[PDB]
């Protein structure tokens, strides 16, 4: 989670999509969903990102509907966006033990308990937090099994990006869980 603004230039695909859905939160605009294999995924927009401007114009106070509206009504040539990096999220680094544990319990993405003497404990991982990413990979909507798998497949060092459930639950609100499982980009970034 970078402590700054950045600018991205987008470019509508063949079909005029950018692969993005936006949600209005506390009078800003935030990324609800990034589609795999989209301009938005390529330029590296992330779930939880804040859109400050689109094509120079400020986003504050906009409705989800109007933000979508704007995106359609724009000379796709290039769309310029100004992005505060996942403002509602923070990242914990952790280390696996001899028995390959970081030391917490989660359910539906949400962390429900921390284990005594764990690395989860030493680093102050918090409960009532929905898991957003792991080692830089968005794991939202995956099953608990596949999340467990990623934590298993991951090295000893494990980096998790978490968000307060209340905020998480308000971002994903009005989006079907299948779409998150299906369409939300769950891939490592390209170089």
């Amino acid at each position: 989670i970078k402590q700054g603004i950045r600018e991205v230039i987008l470019c509508k695909d063949q079909d005029g999509k950018i692969g993005l859905r936006l949600k209005s939160i506390d009078n800003g605009i935030f990324v609800q969903l990034v589609q795999a294999n989209s301009p938005a995924s390529l330029v590296g927009l992330r779930f939880g990102d804040q859109v400050l401007q689109i094509n120079g114009e400020n986003c504050a106070g906009w409705s989800s509907d109007k933000a979508h509206k704007v995106l359609k009504q724009a000379f796709g040539e290039k769309i310029t966006m100004t992005i505060r990096d996942r403002p509602f999220e923070r990242t914990i680094t952790m280390h696996k033990d001899s028995t390959g544990h970081v030391g917490f319990i989660f359910k539906n993405g949400k962390i429900t308990s921390i284990v005594k003497d764990s690395s989860a404990a030493r680093n102050g991982l918090l409960t009532e937090h929905n898991i957003c990413e792991i080692n830089g990979q968005n794991v939202i909507g995956l099953k608990d099994s596949q999340i467990a798998d990623i934590l298993s497949t991951s090295g000893t060092v494990v980096t998790i990006t978490i968000m307060p459930a209340f905020i998480f639950e308000h971002i994903i609100k009005r989006m079907a869980p299948s779409i998150m499982k299906s369409l939300m980009d769950h891939t490592i970034p390209e170089v």
